Protein backbone atom coordinates (compact mmCIF):
# COMPACT_ATOMS: atom_id res chain seq x y z
CA UNK A 1 0.00 0.00 0.00
CA UNK A 2 1.46 3.26 -0.97
CA UNK A 3 1.39 6.49 1.32
CA UNK A 4 -0.64 8.66 -0.85
CA UNK A 5 -0.09 12.47 0.09
CA UNK A 6 -3.87 13.76 0.32
CA UNK A 7 -3.44 17.40 1.33
CA UNK A 8 0.11 19.38 0.38
CA UNK A 9 -0.68 22.17 3.59
CA UNK A 10 -3.35 21.25 6.07
CA UNK A 11 -2.62 24.81 7.55
CA UNK A 12 -3.57 26.40 3.92
CA UNK A 13 -0.67 28.37 4.04
CA UNK A 14 -1.07 29.90 7.63
CA UNK A 15 2.43 28.24 9.10
CA UNK A 16 5.47 29.71 8.47
CA UNK A 17 5.82 25.84 6.80
CA UNK A 18 3.72 23.74 5.07
CA UNK A 19 2.51 20.85 6.75
CA UNK A 20 1.62 18.09 4.18
CA UNK A 21 -0.47 15.11 5.04
CA UNK A 22 -0.40 11.28 3.88
CA UNK A 23 -1.89 7.72 4.52
CA UNK A 24 -0.08 4.69 3.77
CA UNK A 25 -2.40 2.84 6.69
CA UNK A 26 -6.29 2.88 5.40
CA UNK A 27 -8.51 4.32 3.68
CA UNK A 28 -9.36 7.43 5.76
CA UNK A 29 -9.58 10.61 4.06
CA UNK A 30 -7.92 13.67 5.13
CA UNK A 31 -9.88 15.09 8.41
CA UNK A 32 -11.67 17.87 7.68
CA UNK A 33 -14.33 17.88 10.87
CA UNK A 34 -12.96 20.79 12.15
CA UNK A 35 -11.58 24.55 11.26
CA UNK A 36 -7.63 24.96 11.17
CA UNK A 37 -6.48 27.70 12.91
CA UNK A 38 -3.19 28.81 13.46
CA UNK A 39 -3.89 31.28 16.34
CA UNK A 40 -5.84 30.77 18.97
CA UNK A 41 -9.58 31.81 18.76
CA UNK A 42 -12.64 32.72 20.77
CA UNK A 43 -16.63 31.87 20.74
CA UNK A 44 -17.56 34.11 23.68
CA UNK A 45 -16.36 37.10 25.25
CA UNK A 46 -13.60 36.16 26.50
CA UNK A 47 -11.48 40.09 26.32
CA UNK A 48 -7.80 39.38 26.57
CA UNK A 49 -6.16 42.46 28.49
CA UNK A 50 -4.17 44.00 25.76
CA UNK A 51 -3.42 46.80 27.79
CA UNK A 52 0.01 48.02 26.28
CA UNK A 53 0.73 50.11 29.46
CA UNK A 54 0.11 46.86 31.22
CA UNK A 55 3.04 44.86 29.82
CA UNK A 56 6.39 44.23 31.98
CA UNK A 57 8.90 44.55 29.44
CA UNK A 58 12.77 45.25 29.22
CA UNK A 59 14.76 47.97 28.07
CA UNK A 60 17.30 46.06 26.63
CA UNK A 61 19.88 47.94 23.80
CA UNK A 62 21.42 44.37 23.12
CA UNK A 63 19.67 41.44 21.88
CA UNK A 64 18.37 40.44 24.88
CA UNK A 65 21.18 37.74 25.40
CA UNK A 66 22.39 39.26 28.67
CA UNK A 67 20.65 38.27 32.59
CA UNK A 68 19.83 41.89 33.22
CA UNK A 69 16.93 41.49 30.62
CA UNK A 70 13.23 42.32 32.44
CA UNK A 71 11.46 39.40 29.97
CA UNK A 72 14.47 36.96 31.22
CA UNK A 73 14.46 37.63 34.95
CA UNK A 74 10.63 37.06 34.46
CA UNK A 75 11.38 33.78 33.23
CA UNK A 76 13.82 33.34 36.17
CA UNK A 77 16.20 33.47 33.20
CA UNK A 78 16.09 33.37 29.38
CA UNK A 79 16.17 29.78 28.45
CA UNK A 80 17.42 30.33 25.06
CA UNK A 81 20.47 29.36 23.51
CA UNK A 82 21.92 31.44 20.98
CA UNK A 83 19.89 29.23 18.55
CA UNK A 84 16.61 29.46 19.70
CA UNK A 85 16.89 26.30 21.99
CA UNK A 86 16.39 25.77 25.31
CA UNK A 87 19.08 25.41 27.52
CA UNK A 88 20.47 21.75 28.86
CA UNK A 89 19.88 22.75 32.41
CA UNK A 90 16.18 23.75 31.13
CA UNK A 91 13.45 21.68 33.80
CA UNK A 92 11.74 19.93 31.68
CA UNK A 93 9.76 17.71 34.14
CA UNK A 94 8.62 21.39 36.24
CA UNK A 95 9.00 24.00 33.19
CA UNK A 96 8.61 27.53 34.48
CA UNK A 97 6.59 30.10 32.90
CA UNK A 98 8.40 31.25 29.89
CA UNK A 99 7.82 35.41 29.27
CA UNK A 100 8.92 36.34 25.57
CA UNK A 101 9.74 40.08 24.89
CA UNK A 102 6.92 41.60 23.47
CA UNK A 103 5.87 44.87 21.73
CA UNK A 104 6.28 46.92 24.59
CA UNK A 105 10.29 45.89 25.04
CA UNK A 106 12.69 48.11 23.96
CA UNK A 107 14.12 46.00 21.73
CA UNK A 108 14.23 44.80 18.30
CA UNK A 109 11.78 42.24 16.83
CA UNK A 110 15.01 39.63 16.59
CA UNK A 111 16.19 39.73 19.79
CA UNK A 112 17.09 36.18 21.36
CA UNK A 113 13.88 36.39 23.73
CA UNK A 114 11.47 35.16 20.27
CA UNK A 115 10.91 31.83 19.84
CA UNK A 116 7.34 31.00 20.02
CA UNK A 117 6.17 34.15 18.90
CA UNK A 118 8.04 33.59 15.25
CA UNK A 119 5.99 30.41 14.67
CA UNK A 120 6.75 26.85 13.58
CA UNK A 121 10.27 26.15 11.88
CA UNK A 122 10.59 22.58 11.58
CA UNK A 123 9.42 20.40 8.50
CA UNK A 124 5.74 18.17 10.35
CA UNK A 125 3.10 16.05 8.64
CA UNK A 126 0.16 14.66 9.54
CA UNK A 127 0.05 10.92 9.26
CA UNK A 128 -2.14 8.01 9.40
CA UNK A 129 -0.65 5.71 12.34
CA UNK A 130 -1.26 1.88 12.65
CA UNK A 131 -3.54 2.20 16.02
CA UNK A 132 -4.09 5.69 17.34
CA UNK A 133 -5.37 7.78 14.20
CA UNK A 134 -3.67 10.16 13.09
CA UNK A 135 -0.26 11.33 14.34
CA UNK A 136 2.23 13.92 13.80
CA UNK A 137 6.08 13.09 12.74
CA UNK A 138 8.71 14.47 11.98
CA UNK A 139 10.34 15.10 7.79
CA UNK A 140 13.57 16.21 9.42
CA UNK A 141 15.94 15.66 12.59
CA UNK A 142 15.42 18.15 15.75
CA UNK A 143 17.78 18.60 17.72
CA UNK A 144 16.98 18.68 21.76
CA UNK A 145 15.16 21.89 23.12
CA UNK A 146 13.86 22.94 19.58
CA UNK A 147 10.40 24.69 19.38
CA UNK A 148 7.98 22.84 17.68
CA UNK A 149 4.37 24.28 17.69
CA UNK A 150 1.35 25.92 19.70
CA UNK A 151 -1.19 24.26 21.28
CA UNK A 152 -3.72 26.50 19.47
CA UNK A 153 -7.76 26.34 19.81
CA UNK A 154 -11.21 27.45 21.15
CA UNK A 155 -10.30 29.29 24.29
CA UNK A 156 -13.12 28.52 26.95
CA UNK A 157 -13.51 28.52 30.59
CA UNK A 158 -13.21 25.68 32.44
CA UNK A 159 -17.12 25.86 33.10
CA UNK A 160 -17.78 25.24 30.08
CA UNK A 161 -15.52 22.71 29.23
CA UNK A 162 -17.47 21.03 32.04
CA UNK A 163 -20.60 21.31 29.85
CA UNK A 164 -18.88 19.77 26.84
CA UNK A 165 -19.05 16.19 25.42
CA UNK A 166 -15.77 15.37 23.90
CA UNK A 167 -12.70 16.10 25.60
CA UNK A 168 -10.51 14.08 23.18
CA UNK A 169 -8.94 18.16 22.08
CA UNK A 170 -8.72 19.62 25.60
CA UNK A 171 -6.14 20.91 26.85
CA UNK A 172 -5.94 22.68 30.34
CA UNK A 173 -4.18 25.43 31.42
CA UNK A 174 -4.47 24.67 35.21
CA UNK A 175 -4.18 28.53 35.86
CA UNK A 176 -10.11 31.04 37.57
CA UNK A 177 -9.11 28.12 35.14
CA UNK A 178 -9.30 28.72 31.23
CA UNK A 179 -8.85 25.90 28.81
CA UNK A 180 -7.84 25.26 25.04
CA UNK A 181 -10.46 23.02 22.79
CA UNK A 182 -9.54 21.75 19.69
CA UNK A 183 -12.26 19.63 19.00
CA UNK A 184 -13.49 22.47 16.61
CA UNK A 185 -10.98 25.06 15.76
CA UNK A 186 -7.26 23.53 16.37
CA UNK A 187 -4.02 23.30 15.04
CA UNK A 188 -1.15 20.33 13.83
CA UNK A 189 -0.99 20.51 17.63
CA UNK A 190 -4.91 18.36 17.90
CA UNK A 191 -3.00 15.32 16.10
CA UNK A 192 -0.11 15.10 18.41
CA UNK A 193 -0.83 11.82 20.63
CA UNK A 194 0.01 10.71 24.04
CA UNK A 195 3.38 8.94 24.56
CA UNK A 196 4.58 7.11 27.62
CA UNK A 197 7.98 7.73 26.58
CA UNK A 198 7.09 11.64 25.13
CA UNK A 199 9.30 13.46 23.38
CA UNK A 200 8.15 16.61 23.35
CA UNK A 201 6.94 18.74 26.22
CA UNK A 202 4.36 21.71 26.64
CA UNK A 203 5.44 24.82 28.26
CA UNK A 204 3.64 28.14 29.27
CA UNK A 205 4.91 31.17 27.54
CA UNK A 206 3.47 34.90 27.54
CA UNK A 207 4.05 37.27 24.62
CA UNK A 208 2.22 39.68 23.32
CA UNK A 209 -0.07 39.93 26.09
CA UNK A 210 0.49 38.81 30.22
CA UNK A 211 -3.35 38.49 30.57
CA UNK A 212 -2.74 35.65 33.35
CA UNK A 213 -5.92 33.73 32.42
CA UNK A 214 -4.31 32.86 29.07
CA UNK A 215 -0.99 31.33 29.13
CA UNK A 216 0.00 30.06 25.66
CA UNK A 217 1.19 26.40 25.01
CA UNK A 218 4.56 26.17 23.40
CA UNK A 219 5.46 22.61 22.68
CA UNK A 220 9.53 21.68 22.68
CA UNK A 221 11.40 18.79 21.87
CA UNK A 222 12.47 17.34 25.09
CA UNK A 223 15.61 15.11 23.14
CA UNK A 224 16.70 14.61 20.02
CA UNK A 225 14.11 13.56 17.26
CA UNK A 226 15.23 11.76 14.34
CA UNK A 227 13.83 11.75 10.72
CA UNK A 228 10.43 9.90 10.41
CA UNK A 229 9.58 10.02 14.66
CA UNK A 230 6.29 10.44 16.09
CA UNK A 231 6.04 13.33 18.12
CA UNK A 232 3.96 12.97 21.41
CA UNK A 233 3.40 14.47 24.80
CA UNK A 234 2.21 12.91 28.15
CA UNK A 235 -1.45 13.67 28.47
CA UNK A 236 -0.99 13.33 32.04
CA UNK A 237 -2.76 10.92 34.67
CA UNK A 238 -6.28 12.93 35.07
CA UNK A 239 -6.85 12.60 31.29
CA UNK A 240 -5.87 8.74 31.58
CA UNK A 241 -8.35 8.44 34.66
CA UNK A 242 -10.74 9.63 32.64
CA UNK A 243 -10.51 7.42 29.95
CA UNK A 244 -9.79 5.02 31.28
CA UNK A 245 -13.29 3.62 31.39
CA UNK A 246 -13.40 3.65 27.54
CA UNK A 247 -9.89 3.20 25.70
CA UNK A 248 -6.04 1.95 26.79
CA UNK A 249 -3.00 3.31 25.81
CA UNK A 250 -1.48 1.51 22.40
CA UNK A 251 1.85 3.18 22.69
CA UNK A 252 4.00 0.24 22.65
CA UNK A 253 6.52 1.41 24.73
CA UNK A 254 8.25 -1.44 26.98
CA UNK A 255 7.67 1.48 29.97
CA UNK A 256 4.12 2.19 28.65
CA UNK A 257 1.94 3.21 31.97
CA UNK A 258 -1.95 2.94 30.78
CA UNK A 259 -1.90 -0.52 28.59
CA UNK A 260 -4.44 -2.77 28.99
CA UNK A 261 -1.63 -5.12 30.58
CA UNK A 262 -0.21 -2.15 32.69
CA UNK A 263 -3.85 -1.06 34.03
CA UNK A 264 -4.23 -4.55 34.84
CA UNK A 265 -1.44 -5.15 36.99
CA UNK A 266 -2.91 -2.37 39.53
CA UNK B 1 26.06 72.18 2.20
CA UNK B 2 24.98 69.87 5.25
CA UNK B 3 25.66 66.27 4.13
CA UNK B 4 22.44 63.72 4.53
CA UNK B 5 23.29 61.57 7.69
CA UNK B 6 21.38 57.97 8.61
CA UNK B 7 20.24 58.52 12.42
CA UNK B 8 18.36 55.05 12.35
CA UNK B 9 18.61 52.52 10.28
CA UNK B 10 14.90 50.91 11.08
CA UNK B 11 12.44 53.31 13.17
CA UNK B 12 10.60 49.53 12.92
CA UNK B 13 12.96 48.12 15.11
CA UNK B 14 12.42 44.98 12.83
CA UNK B 15 8.41 44.68 13.04
CA UNK B 16 7.98 45.74 9.21
CA UNK B 17 8.34 43.16 6.32
CA UNK B 18 11.20 45.93 5.26
CA UNK B 19 13.50 48.15 7.52
CA UNK B 20 12.53 52.29 7.63
CA UNK B 21 15.59 53.97 7.84
CA UNK B 22 15.84 57.21 8.71
CA UNK B 23 17.96 60.08 7.03
CA UNK B 24 18.61 63.74 8.00
CA UNK B 25 20.19 65.96 5.39
CA UNK B 26 18.11 69.61 6.53
CA UNK B 27 19.59 70.13 10.72
CA UNK B 28 20.92 68.70 13.43
CA UNK B 29 17.20 66.68 14.79
CA UNK B 30 17.96 63.49 15.72
CA UNK B 31 16.05 60.76 15.23
CA UNK B 32 12.38 61.07 16.53
CA UNK B 33 12.41 59.22 20.16
CA UNK B 34 9.61 60.99 21.51
CA UNK B 35 7.17 58.29 20.96
CA UNK B 36 6.92 54.06 20.40
CA UNK B 37 7.11 52.39 17.40
CA UNK B 38 4.30 49.75 17.42
CA UNK B 39 3.65 47.64 13.71
CA UNK B 40 0.12 47.34 15.07
CA UNK B 41 -2.57 49.16 17.01
CA UNK B 42 -2.54 49.02 20.33
CA UNK B 43 -4.81 49.26 23.15
CA UNK B 44 -4.48 51.49 26.62
CA UNK B 45 -7.98 50.59 28.25
CA UNK B 46 -10.65 47.92 27.33
CA UNK B 47 -11.64 48.81 23.43
CA UNK B 48 -14.07 45.29 23.97
CA UNK B 49 -13.38 44.63 20.33
CA UNK B 50 -15.71 41.90 19.38
CA UNK B 51 -13.33 38.84 17.83
CA UNK B 52 -16.08 36.43 18.70
CA UNK B 53 -14.76 34.25 15.23
CA UNK B 54 -18.12 32.66 14.80
CA UNK B 55 -19.26 36.30 14.04
CA UNK B 56 -16.71 36.68 11.16
CA UNK B 57 -18.80 36.48 7.68
CA UNK B 58 -15.97 34.81 5.24
CA UNK B 59 -16.12 32.94 1.89
CA UNK B 60 -15.84 29.18 0.71
CA UNK B 61 -14.04 29.65 -2.09
CA UNK B 62 -11.12 26.90 -2.66
CA UNK B 63 -9.53 29.14 -6.29
CA UNK B 64 -7.78 32.24 -5.08
CA UNK B 65 -10.94 34.11 -4.61
CA UNK B 66 -10.92 35.74 -7.84
CA UNK B 67 -14.09 34.92 -8.77
CA UNK B 68 -17.35 36.65 -8.30
CA UNK B 69 -18.56 33.75 -5.89
CA UNK B 70 -16.31 35.13 -3.12
CA UNK B 71 -18.27 36.21 -0.52
CA UNK B 72 -15.75 38.61 1.02
CA UNK B 73 -15.21 40.33 -2.52
CA UNK B 74 -19.66 40.78 -2.47
CA UNK B 75 -19.28 42.20 1.03
CA UNK B 76 -16.90 45.16 -0.65
CA UNK B 77 -19.63 45.19 -2.88
CA UNK B 78 -16.35 43.44 -5.36
CA UNK B 79 -12.61 42.53 -4.87
CA UNK B 80 -11.00 45.58 -5.74
CA UNK B 81 -7.73 44.41 -5.74
CA UNK B 82 -6.08 43.40 -9.22
CA UNK B 83 -3.74 40.37 -9.96
CA UNK B 84 -0.81 42.28 -8.67
CA UNK B 85 -2.32 43.16 -5.57
CA UNK B 86 -3.67 47.12 -6.49
CA UNK B 87 -6.73 48.53 -5.92
CA UNK B 88 -8.44 48.96 -9.66
CA UNK B 89 -8.81 51.52 -11.53
CA UNK B 90 -12.34 52.17 -11.15
CA UNK B 91 -12.05 52.12 -7.28
CA UNK B 92 -13.74 54.63 -5.74
CA UNK B 93 -11.35 57.13 -4.87
CA UNK B 94 -13.58 59.76 -2.89
CA UNK B 95 -15.73 57.51 -0.70
CA UNK B 96 -14.41 54.02 -1.40
CA UNK B 97 -15.90 51.62 0.23
CA UNK B 98 -15.20 49.34 3.60
CA UNK B 99 -13.08 46.41 2.17
CA UNK B 100 -13.85 43.01 3.55
CA UNK B 101 -10.31 40.86 3.11
CA UNK B 102 -10.39 37.07 3.58
CA UNK B 103 -9.88 36.03 7.45
CA UNK B 104 -9.18 32.92 9.71
CA UNK B 105 -12.89 31.40 9.08
CA UNK B 106 -12.26 31.78 5.32
CA UNK B 107 -11.86 28.83 3.58
CA UNK B 108 -9.28 30.15 1.17
CA UNK B 109 -5.68 29.61 1.62
CA UNK B 110 -3.63 32.71 3.78
CA UNK B 111 -2.31 33.46 -0.05
CA UNK B 112 -5.39 34.43 -1.94
CA UNK B 113 -5.87 37.44 -3.57
CA UNK B 114 -7.90 39.30 -0.85
CA UNK B 115 -5.32 39.83 1.63
CA UNK B 116 -3.23 42.92 0.68
CA UNK B 117 -3.22 44.68 3.70
CA UNK B 118 -2.85 42.11 5.95
CA UNK B 119 0.20 41.11 4.60
CA UNK B 120 1.82 44.81 5.57
CA UNK B 121 4.52 47.10 3.53
CA UNK B 122 5.95 45.82 0.78
CA UNK B 123 7.57 48.88 -0.48
CA UNK B 124 10.84 50.75 0.49
CA UNK B 125 10.25 54.03 2.39
CA UNK B 126 12.33 56.41 4.07
CA UNK B 127 11.82 58.64 7.07
CA UNK B 128 13.11 61.97 6.23
CA UNK B 129 13.71 65.26 7.54
CA UNK B 130 11.94 67.86 5.20
CA UNK B 131 12.86 71.80 5.10
CA UNK B 132 9.59 73.09 5.59
CA UNK B 133 7.42 70.32 7.30
CA UNK B 134 9.53 68.43 10.09
CA UNK B 135 10.24 64.58 9.58
CA UNK B 136 8.23 63.45 6.08
CA UNK B 137 7.68 60.27 4.41
CA UNK B 138 9.47 59.56 1.32
CA UNK B 139 9.45 57.11 -1.43
CA UNK B 140 12.72 54.98 -2.28
CA UNK B 141 11.15 53.13 -5.40
CA UNK B 142 8.85 53.69 -8.09
CA UNK B 143 5.45 53.06 -6.65
CA UNK B 144 2.79 52.02 -8.81
CA UNK B 145 -0.90 53.55 -9.15
CA UNK B 146 -2.90 51.06 -6.64
CA UNK B 147 -0.46 49.89 -4.29
CA UNK B 148 -0.71 49.39 -1.04
CA UNK B 149 1.57 51.47 0.82
CA UNK B 150 1.38 51.09 5.00
CA UNK B 151 -1.34 51.09 7.69
CA UNK B 152 -2.30 54.10 10.04
CA UNK B 153 -1.35 52.37 13.29
CA UNK B 154 -1.68 54.04 17.08
CA UNK B 155 -3.75 54.00 20.22
CA UNK B 156 -7.22 53.17 19.94
CA UNK B 157 -9.36 55.63 21.76
CA UNK B 158 -13.16 56.66 22.20
CA UNK B 159 -14.31 60.64 20.85
CA UNK B 160 -14.68 61.43 24.37
CA UNK B 161 -10.68 60.97 25.01
CA UNK B 162 -9.91 62.53 22.04
CA UNK B 163 -11.80 65.41 23.12
CA UNK B 164 -9.83 65.69 26.42
CA UNK B 165 -6.33 65.20 24.84
CA UNK B 166 -7.02 68.16 22.66
CA UNK B 167 -4.31 67.55 20.15
CA UNK B 168 -4.65 66.19 16.67
CA UNK B 169 -1.53 66.34 14.96
CA UNK B 170 -1.38 62.35 14.95
CA UNK B 171 -5.04 61.69 15.10
CA UNK B 172 -7.01 60.23 12.63
CA UNK B 173 -11.21 59.62 12.83
CA UNK B 174 -12.43 56.70 11.95
CA UNK B 175 -15.57 58.71 10.97
CA UNK B 176 -18.23 55.92 11.45
CA UNK B 177 -20.95 57.58 10.25
CA UNK B 178 -23.60 55.03 11.92
CA UNK B 179 -22.27 54.75 15.66
CA UNK B 180 -20.20 54.76 18.41
CA UNK B 181 -16.77 56.94 17.30
CA UNK B 182 -13.52 56.24 17.88
CA UNK B 183 -10.06 57.53 16.96
CA UNK B 184 -6.33 55.95 16.07
CA UNK B 185 -3.87 58.80 18.24
CA UNK B 186 -0.41 58.05 17.02
CA UNK B 187 1.20 60.67 19.42
CA UNK B 188 2.24 58.22 21.82
CA UNK B 189 2.57 55.05 20.01
CA UNK B 190 2.20 54.82 16.24
CA UNK B 191 4.03 53.48 13.31
CA UNK B 192 5.75 55.11 10.17
CA UNK B 193 2.16 56.77 8.81
CA UNK B 194 2.16 59.36 11.75
CA UNK B 195 5.27 61.11 9.92
CA UNK B 196 2.92 61.40 6.52
CA UNK B 197 2.48 65.38 5.66
CA UNK B 198 -0.39 66.64 4.37
CA UNK B 199 -0.64 67.10 0.98
CA UNK B 200 -2.79 69.64 -1.06
CA UNK B 201 -1.88 67.84 -3.96
CA UNK B 202 -1.84 63.85 -2.63
CA UNK B 203 -0.11 61.06 -3.81
CA UNK B 204 -2.02 58.63 -1.17
CA UNK B 205 -5.79 57.77 -0.08
CA UNK B 206 -6.74 56.41 2.77
CA UNK B 207 -8.96 52.88 3.38
CA UNK B 208 -11.58 51.85 5.66
CA UNK B 209 -10.41 47.53 5.65
CA UNK B 210 -11.24 44.78 8.15
CA UNK B 211 -9.05 41.77 8.39
CA UNK B 212 -9.08 39.88 11.64
CA UNK B 213 -12.36 40.43 13.05
CA UNK B 214 -15.27 42.46 11.63
CA UNK B 215 -16.37 44.96 14.64
CA UNK B 216 -17.32 48.02 12.51
CA UNK B 217 -16.94 50.20 15.32
CA UNK B 218 -13.26 49.55 14.64
CA UNK B 219 -11.87 50.04 10.73
CA UNK B 220 -8.04 49.80 10.05
CA UNK B 221 -6.93 52.15 7.79
CA UNK B 222 -4.83 51.61 4.82
CA UNK B 223 -2.63 53.98 2.66
CA UNK B 224 -2.75 53.09 -1.21
CA UNK B 225 -1.06 55.27 -3.88
CA UNK B 226 -3.83 56.86 -5.66
CA UNK B 227 -1.78 57.83 -8.73
CA UNK B 228 2.03 56.48 -9.82
CA UNK B 229 4.80 57.98 -7.42
CA UNK B 230 8.27 58.47 -8.89
CA UNK B 231 11.47 57.81 -6.26
CA UNK B 232 12.26 60.66 -4.30
CA UNK B 233 8.73 61.62 -4.31
CA UNK B 234 7.37 62.51 -0.43
CA UNK B 235 4.35 60.42 0.31
CA UNK B 236 1.03 62.70 1.69
CA UNK B 237 -2.89 62.46 1.76
CA UNK B 238 -5.22 64.91 2.11
CA UNK B 239 -5.49 65.86 6.37
CA UNK B 240 -9.15 66.97 5.18
CA UNK B 241 -11.06 70.78 5.42
CA UNK B 242 -11.87 70.07 8.77
CA UNK B 243 -7.76 69.73 9.68
CA UNK B 244 -7.24 72.68 8.26
CA UNK B 245 -10.44 75.03 9.37
CA UNK B 246 -9.09 73.99 12.76
CA UNK B 247 -5.07 74.29 12.67
CA UNK B 248 -5.06 77.61 9.71
CA UNK B 249 -5.73 79.58 12.86
CA UNK B 250 -2.31 78.29 13.95
CA UNK B 251 0.08 77.70 11.06
CA UNK B 252 -0.19 77.49 7.17
CA UNK B 253 0.46 74.52 4.40
CA UNK B 254 3.98 74.32 3.27
CA UNK B 255 3.42 71.84 0.65
CA UNK B 256 4.12 74.58 -1.56
CA UNK B 257 1.92 72.86 -5.07
CA UNK B 258 0.41 75.71 -7.48
CA UNK B 259 -2.69 74.22 -6.43
CA UNK B 260 -2.17 74.88 -2.75
CA UNK B 261 -5.46 75.42 -0.56
CA UNK B 262 -4.18 76.29 3.00
CA UNK B 263 -1.15 79.05 1.88
CA UNK B 264 -1.14 81.99 3.54
CA UNK B 265 -0.97 83.41 -0.39
CA UNK B 266 -3.88 81.35 -1.53
CA UNK B 267 -5.41 82.42 2.53
CA UNK B 268 -5.72 86.16 1.39
CA UNK B 269 -7.86 85.13 -1.64
CA UNK B 270 -11.14 84.38 0.04
C1 LIG C 1 -5.80 16.51 24.66
C2 LIG C 1 -4.60 17.27 25.18
C3 LIG C 1 -3.73 16.40 26.08
C4 LIG C 1 -4.42 16.02 27.39
C5 LIG C 1 -4.78 17.22 28.27
N1 LIG C 1 -3.63 17.79 28.96
C6 LIG C 1 -3.73 18.85 29.77
O1 LIG C 1 -4.80 19.41 29.98
C7 LIG C 1 -2.52 19.41 30.43
N2 LIG C 1 -2.69 20.64 31.21
C8 LIG C 1 -1.35 20.94 31.70
C9 LIG C 1 -0.41 19.93 31.22
C10 LIG C 1 -1.11 18.92 30.40
C11 LIG C 1 -0.52 17.71 29.71
C12 LIG C 1 1.01 20.06 31.61
O2 LIG C 1 1.84 19.23 31.26
C13 LIG C 1 1.35 21.27 32.48
C14 LIG C 1 0.41 22.49 32.36
C15 LIG C 1 0.59 23.18 31.02
C16 LIG C 1 0.78 23.51 33.43
C17 LIG C 1 -1.07 22.15 32.55
C18 LIG C 1 -5.90 16.86 29.18
N3 LIG C 1 -5.81 16.42 30.45
C19 LIG C 1 -7.05 16.21 30.93
C20 LIG C 1 -7.57 15.77 32.14
C21 LIG C 1 -8.95 15.67 32.29
C22 LIG C 1 -9.83 15.99 31.25
C23 LIG C 1 -9.35 16.44 30.02
C24 LIG C 1 -7.98 16.56 29.84
N4 LIG C 1 -7.20 16.95 28.81
C1 LIG D 1 -3.28 63.98 11.61
C2 LIG D 1 -3.93 62.84 10.85
C3 LIG D 1 -4.47 63.30 9.51
C4 LIG D 1 -5.58 64.33 9.67
C5 LIG D 1 -6.85 63.69 10.23
N1 LIG D 1 -7.63 63.05 9.17
C6 LIG D 1 -8.72 62.32 9.42
O1 LIG D 1 -9.14 62.14 10.55
C7 LIG D 1 -9.46 61.68 8.29
N2 LIG D 1 -10.62 60.85 8.63
C8 LIG D 1 -11.09 60.37 7.34
C9 LIG D 1 -10.25 60.88 6.25
C10 LIG D 1 -9.16 61.73 6.82
C11 LIG D 1 -8.06 62.45 6.09
C12 LIG D 1 -10.58 60.48 4.85
O2 LIG D 1 -9.93 60.86 3.89
C13 LIG D 1 -11.81 59.60 4.70
C14 LIG D 1 -12.14 58.70 5.90
C15 LIG D 1 -11.08 57.62 6.08
C16 LIG D 1 -13.47 58.00 5.66
C17 LIG D 1 -12.29 59.48 7.22
C18 LIG D 1 -7.64 64.67 11.01
N3 LIG D 1 -8.53 65.54 10.48
C19 LIG D 1 -9.05 66.26 11.48
C20 LIG D 1 -10.00 67.27 11.54
C21 LIG D 1 -10.32 67.83 12.77
C22 LIG D 1 -9.71 67.39 13.95
C23 LIG D 1 -8.77 66.37 13.93
C24 LIG D 1 -8.41 65.79 12.72
N4 LIG D 1 -7.56 64.82 12.35
N1 LIG E 1 -1.35 6.87 23.45
C1 LIG E 1 -2.57 6.74 22.88
N2 LIG E 1 -3.20 5.54 22.91
C2 LIG E 1 -4.40 5.38 22.35
N3 LIG E 1 -5.03 6.39 21.74
C3 LIG E 1 -4.44 7.61 21.67
C4 LIG E 1 -3.20 7.81 22.25
N4 LIG E 1 -2.87 9.10 22.04
C5 LIG E 1 -3.88 9.68 21.36
N5 LIG E 1 -4.85 8.77 21.14
C6 LIG E 1 -6.13 8.98 20.43
O1 LIG E 1 -6.21 10.31 19.91
C7 LIG E 1 -7.08 11.13 20.71
C8 LIG E 1 -6.35 12.41 21.15
C9 LIG E 1 -6.20 13.43 20.02
N6 LIG E 1 -5.87 14.71 20.64
C10 LIG E 1 -5.06 13.02 19.08
C11 LIG E 1 -5.45 12.97 17.60
C12 LIG E 1 -6.20 11.68 17.26
N7 LIG E 1 -5.30 10.54 17.21
C13 LIG E 1 -6.91 11.84 15.94
O2 LIG E 1 -6.70 11.01 15.03
O3 LIG E 1 -7.68 12.83 15.83
C14 LIG E 1 -7.45 10.28 21.91
O4 LIG E 1 -8.78 10.54 22.36
C15 LIG E 1 -7.30 8.88 21.39
O5 LIG E 1 -8.44 8.56 20.60
N1 LIG F 1 0.97 70.56 4.69
C1 LIG F 1 1.62 70.88 5.83
N2 LIG F 1 2.11 72.13 6.01
C2 LIG F 1 2.75 72.44 7.14
N3 LIG F 1 2.93 71.54 8.12
C3 LIG F 1 2.46 70.27 7.98
C4 LIG F 1 1.79 69.92 6.82
N4 LIG F 1 1.43 68.62 6.94
C5 LIG F 1 1.86 68.18 8.14
N5 LIG F 1 2.48 69.19 8.78
C6 LIG F 1 3.12 69.15 10.12
O1 LIG F 1 3.17 67.81 10.63
C7 LIG F 1 2.09 67.57 11.55
C8 LIG F 1 1.34 66.31 11.12
C9 LIG F 1 2.12 65.04 11.48
N6 LIG F 1 1.14 63.97 11.66
C10 LIG F 1 3.12 64.66 10.38
C11 LIG F 1 4.56 64.45 10.88
C12 LIG F 1 5.24 65.75 11.35
N7 LIG F 1 5.74 66.53 10.23
C13 LIG F 1 6.40 65.46 12.26
O2 LIG F 1 7.51 65.97 11.98
O3 LIG F 1 6.22 64.73 13.26
C14 LIG F 1 1.23 68.83 11.50
O4 LIG F 1 0.64 69.15 12.76
C15 LIG F 1 2.25 69.88 11.12
O5 LIG F 1 3.07 70.19 12.25
ZN1 LIG G 1 15.56 42.38 26.95
ZN1 LIG H 1 11.85 42.20 26.61
ZN1 LIG I 1 14.06 41.34 23.69
ZN1 LIG J 1 1.47 4.03 26.88
ZN1 LIG K 1 -13.13 33.90 -1.13
ZN1 LIG L 1 -12.85 35.10 2.36
ZN1 LIG M 1 -9.68 34.36 0.27
ZN1 LIG N 1 -0.77 72.98 0.46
Amino acid sequence: RTEKIICRDVARGYENVPIPCVNGVDGEPCPEDYKYISENCETSTMNIDRNITHLQHCTCVDDCSSSNCLCGQLSIRCWYDKDGRLLQEFNKIEPPLIFECNQACSCWRNCKNRVVQSGIKVRLQLYRTAKMGWGVRALQTIPQGTFICEYVGELISDAEADVREDDSYLFDLDNEVYCIDARYYGNISRFINHLCDPNIIPVRVFMLHQDLRFPRIAFFSSRDIRTGEELGFDYGDRFWDIKSKYFTCQCGSEKCKHSAEAIALE
